[PDB]
């Protein structure tokens, strides 16, 4: 355990290797430190401290700082979402079809990218930031504004006192991990979804597997592509989770969206799609989200790692039925 | 006075820009931008208060670094003026809207603002704050854009104040697209696509190019400003020599910092082991000529005088290099 608690957190953390970890429970039991606790657990499980000579106190110090820079008053894009994506990536990394495909450095990059990928999220969209002429959009030229910011912050925090968890990587290692983490977080920009999926389908069509069905990736292009899509899937994994988890994620994203719509309405701006609390169809919207975004993505991932992801797909379909059933 | 006579050549390749800098009190960017805006009737068209223009331009010019030998206000003024000339090439007559013309010229003016005199790779390799900010991706070019637009916020500096919301939005997208294309790491991809565009190009009866969508139009503007940025070797020898002096001074200062830091010194940045002639001939052969012969193809025969000068300058510099 990497944070002061008491306790029974251990019984819940037994599911850290399973889809459907109750991450909200973890948040409660850990004093709202789900990202620190789950990251610390994963790093120990994967022996990453020993491999990369990461001092444990340095890891905890960085995680505490990183966690503090997720906004507590943001309903969805907060430290629990970061913890969720981290843990979800951790599960996907261990899928049998990917056995021994990735290096420990690649595993570290995926997990680190997952942890920082929404840090300092303000609870409003890229388009909102652009439309309101935010300093952030001015900084990043309207291009992957948030995602560029999340990386800048995640890396800059390494420079805080006793926070450089990469201090004992080689120069080449840090350079490679940096490139991979950047490639991965920039791929979480939803504006890149259709292209990313399109390329993922292409890769699937011409995939190569050993006898036991293990994927053969040849080069960096292959490997980074699978990692990009993996963390993208993890980011978009809410509707594939056990329904009670999914239901809370839906509650939180709508709360966050509605708060942006309130900011838009207050400034006399056109209210963004699905951000109008006065005219929302939350259930119908989740069904469309699954039909046009989440299922097409996950159907393709499932193909890539066939048959590893079948139950994830089945759960997605069951959860689609639930929101369908509850349209008024 | 004398300045006025020099600015008469503003519509011509090979404007004595260094003379203009001396004569204006080191305000080439302000003088040349003002002149071009007046010539193209840009103040009237976009209702730009002339006082606002000068205030912006003076502040913009102030944010080019004095102590940087190549990437300064004179380079900026040169690229602006060169783009201004290319815009009027016969093959592009009446093709671009006034907004697109404004975007191309504004982009040129800001395209290197607050340049520190060291390369992207240097900034990446030294773990600079700029590289941390921009995730190692077009580090300087993103920065130029951010600063160029940020200055519009200064008091009485918003030259786009009377653009419609939509015009401002379009201008902003176009300028970003253009300045990002000045990143040399994108050169080969730009050039490969330009060659493919040339292959399938369409012209009117009078012979002007037909660019019927934003993609084709911005592509031409991107490559035009990139050519302007890479136009030094196409200029009269007296001007080209001066640009070569300055880029080498700048590079060698980077090399100096690399050596002090114990770093491996970048190509062409080692003052002790560098050859001007050899370096310019390679620069022409492998970057500038491939690009300009493609531009010349696009607008043939509009740019043949430019291409001729470049090929003469190449022949000139290779002539003192011993060869079999
Ligand atoms: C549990 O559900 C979700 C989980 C995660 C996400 C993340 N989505 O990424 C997009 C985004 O962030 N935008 C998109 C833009 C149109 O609107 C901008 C305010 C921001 C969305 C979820 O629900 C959808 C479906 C209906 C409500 C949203
Ligand atoms: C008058 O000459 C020039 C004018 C302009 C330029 C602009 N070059 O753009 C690229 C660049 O800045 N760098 C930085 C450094 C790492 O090296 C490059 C591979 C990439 C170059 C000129 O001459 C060459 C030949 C020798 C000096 C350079
Ligand atoms: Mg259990
Ligand atoms: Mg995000
Ligand atoms: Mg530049
Ligand atoms: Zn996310
Ligand atoms: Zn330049």
């Amino acid at each position: 355990v990497k944070t002061e608690q008491e306790d029974v957190l251990a019984k819940e953390l037994e599911d850290v290797n399973k889809w459907g970890l109750h991450v909200f429970r973890i948040a409660e039991l850990s004093g709202n430190r789900p990202l620190t606790v789950i990251m610390h657990t994963i790093f120990q499980e994967r022996d990453l401290l020993k491999t990369f000579k990461i001092p444990v106190d340095t890891l905890i110090t960085y995680l505490m700082t990183l966690e503090d820079h997720y906004h507590a008053d943001v309903a969805y894009h907060n430290n629990i979402h970061a913890a969720d994506v981290v843990q979800s990536t951790h599960v996907l990394l261990s899928t049998p079809a990917l056995e021994a495909v990735f290096t420990d450095l690649e595993i570290l990059a995926a997990i680190f990218a997952s942890a920082i990928h929404d840090v300092d999220h303000p609870g409003v969209s890229n388009q909102f930031l652009i439309n309101t002429n935010s300093e952030l959009a001015l900084m990043y030229n309207d291009s992957s504004v948030l995602e560029n910011h999340h990386l800048a912050v995640g890396f800059k925090l390494l420079q805080e006192e006793n926070c450089d968890i990469f201090q004992n990587l080689t120069k080449k290692q840090r350079q490679s991990l940096r490139k991979m983490v950047i490639d991965i977080v920039l791929a979480t920009d939803m504006s890149k979804h259709m292209n990313l999926l399109a390329d993922l389908k292409t890769m699937v069509e011409t995939k190569k597997v050993t006898s036991s069905g293990v994927l053969l990736l040849d080069n960096y292009s292959d490997r980074i592509q699978v990692l990009q899509n993996m963390v993208h899937c993890a980011d978009l994994s809410n509707p594939t989770k056990p329904l009670q988890l999914y239901r809370q994620w839906t509650d939180r994203i709508m709360e966050e969206f509605f708060r942006q719509g309130d900011r838009e309405r207050e400034r006399g701006m056109e209210i963004s799609p699905m951000c109008d609390k006065h005219n929302a169809s939350v259930e119908k919207s989740q069904v469309g989200f699954i039909d046009y975004i989440v299922h097409p993505l996950w159907e393709t991932w499932a193909d890539l790692v066939h048959p590893d992801a079948q139950d994830i797909l089945d759960t997605l379909e069951d959860n689609r039925e639930w929101y369908q059933s509850t349209i008024p």
